[PDB]
């Protein structure tokens, strides 16, 4: 199909699926997403990561930062320091099939995930 | 209202105000919401695997392991263990959103105990 992956993460797109055509995964979880959800997720994550990369330049030592960005149906929560960041994602439920979910990628793995998203 | 049970590495939550996705199951890095039909089957599948493992477990010597897989749509569950414990991989098929989740050794026993006692 169309697959990008590495230690602790994966992104898979399957065009034969008329609805849940994208899969995102971490080390112990994976969830399917519809085209709308996927589009908004990439937008949110790219913005939050861009915000983090710019602001991390003023962090002294092991000073931490927490950033959140919400764009329905997603709430993205970033926690990091000048050396890395983790990301918790809360997907609010919608309609009959779009169950809610909460997922998380740890420090360092996040950079690999956003690079994959960015290329897609 | 809400009934929640939680411990290191897991949680289960029932929210009586939700019309559809009224149950949440969680691991350390993930959570997914479930509808009542999915919850009922999940518990029956896990209880069936857990009981079978408990029997097999008394013939397991040293490092001897067992793998038990059970599919009862929409769930496919895979139990891997030895005489000291077991982990559990769950695949939830999509046409509700698909997902895959995992609980490690020792955590599984607590999850099972919570499943068995949700209403006491
Ligand atoms: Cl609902």
């Amino acid at each position: 199909m169309i697959k990008k992956e590495g230690p602790g993460w994966r992104i898979i797109f399957d065009s034969s699926r008329d609805n849940f055509s994208t899969l995102i995964g971490g080390e112990t979880w994976a969830i399917e997403l519809d085209k709308s959800e996927w589009k908004i997720l990439v937008e949110v994550v790219m913005e939050l990561c861009d915000q983090y990369k710019l602001v991390k330049e003023q962090l002294m030592g092991d000073e931490d930062i927490t950033l959140e960005l919400e764009r329905r149906p997603w709430l993205a929560i970033l926690n990091g320091d000048q050396y890395g960041w983790n990301l918790r994602l809360i997907l609010s439920a919608s309609g009959l099939f779009n169950r809610g979910a909460e997922v998380y990628w740890p420090r360092h793995v996040t950079n690999n995930v956003v690079n994959a998203m960015r290329s897609m």
